[PDB]
């Protein structure tokens, strides 16, 4: 198991523009296009991202390319973030992938907002962090995904994804 495979499981793959759990236009492997209610605005952002006139539809290759860029950016955001970097640096390989998952989903700012949980992770207080992470809108809106992420932080293994 690895970061790509894990996120591919959580996000799925759709080759046509769709709406995510919050109702925003998205495509491919969880690539958010825009928060704007306008489909046209979404089509425009898509064309710009891909570099061609897509008609709202892309290929597998193109979806994969956006995915690679998105994972790269997530890592890069973590490393550049003053609250995130130290946590990430203190973690083992499995748990580092979990943190990237969360950033890919909520963005850097969102994750950096989980102050108490970050501190608990840093201290390696698995069970306490898990409880704290569950007290969030994130867990309440997408509980199945959140449970998989949280359990992986508790155990340090990929069981929840196997």
């Amino acid at each position: 198991m690895n970061i790509f495979e894990m996120l591919r499981i959580d996000e799925g793959l759709r080759l046509k523009i769709y709406k995510d759990t919050e109702g925003y236009y998205t495509i491919g492997i969880g690539h958010l296009l825009t928060k704007s209610p306008s489909l046209n605005a979404a089509k425009s952002e898509l064309d710009k991202a891909i570099g061609r006139n897509t008609n709202g539809v892309i290929t597998k290759d193109e979806a994969e390319k956006l995915f690679n860029q998105d994972v790269d950016a997530a890592v890069r955001g973590i490393l550049r973030n003053a609250k995130l970097k130290p946590v990430y640096d203190s973690l083992d390989a499995v748990r580092r992938a979990v943190l990237i998952n969360m950033v890919f989903q909520m963005g850097e700012t969102g994750v950096a907002g989980f102050t108490n949980s970050l501190r608990m992770l840093q201290q390696k207080r698995w069970d306490e962090a898990a409880v704290n992470l569950a007290k969030s809108r994130w867990y309440n809106q997408t509980p199945n995904r959140a449970k998989r992420v949280i359990t992986t932080f508790r155990t340090g293994t990929w069981d929840a994804y196997k």
